[PDB]
């Protein structure tokens, strides 16, 4: 999917986790976010100056999703252990990683 | 003032906002952070002592304080509207910006 579809998937499913009642909902949302993050990882940010694939800026972009996926996996482990409240708190910690990447385009 | 002293001003006024009870305290602390951020913006950080003021590194360093000041101005607006709770949440959300500059420059 394109970057915009991925970002909608991420934003939508973070809200799903926030209002979820059970682990199945949290796990399903986190699984969808993980796929969307790995999809977006291969895209190019539209406002980036040097879009050269090996530029530090492009590596910092790709690495942002590595960090995001690691955090998604942290939350997935908690949800996999039936720790719904804890997984939800872990998902909230994603937000600063989202915002970090966005700030490179502001 | 130097970066370390301005950073102390920012860190301490973050705590003043956290324990504040009214809009006057929050406004006073945010205004103090705004001033410290604009003073810090004048400085070349240690890891860039080698770099010109028109260098892209320094443009982005100064831009980071503009982002932070923009967010402080949003929190000020909330406090001037008497939304004391929302202003305090906004001040907390600043910490993500604090950490992002640190990753790239500290
Ligand atoms: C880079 C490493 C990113 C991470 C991590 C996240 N997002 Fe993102 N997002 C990214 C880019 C390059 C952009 C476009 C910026 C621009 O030039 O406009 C976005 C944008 C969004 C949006 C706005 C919708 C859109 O532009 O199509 C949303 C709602 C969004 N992103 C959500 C989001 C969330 C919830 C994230 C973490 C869980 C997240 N993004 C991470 C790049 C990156
Ligand atoms: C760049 C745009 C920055 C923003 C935004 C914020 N800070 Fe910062 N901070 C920055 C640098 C380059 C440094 C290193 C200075 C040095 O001489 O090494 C720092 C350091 C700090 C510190 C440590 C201070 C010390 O005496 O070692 C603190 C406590 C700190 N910064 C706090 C802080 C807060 C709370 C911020 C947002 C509200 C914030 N900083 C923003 C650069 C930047
Ligand atoms: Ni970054
Ligand atoms: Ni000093």
């Amino acid at each position: 999917a394109d970057l915009e579809d991925n970002m909608e998937t991420l934003n939508d499913n973070l809200k799903v986790i926030e209002k979820a009642d059970n682990a199945a909902q949290v796990k399903d949302a986190l699984t969808k976010m993980r796929a969307a993050a790995l999809d977006a990882q291969k895209a190019t940010p539209p406002k980036l100056e040097d879009k050269s694939p090996d530029s530090p800026e492009m590596w910092h972009f790709r690495h942002g999703f590595d960090i995001l996926v690691g955090q998604i996996d942290d939350a997935l482990k908690l949800a996999n252990e039936g720790k719904v409240k804890e997984a939800q708190a872990a998902a909230e910690q994603l937000k600063c990683t989202c915002n970090h990447c966005h700030q490179h385009y502001r």
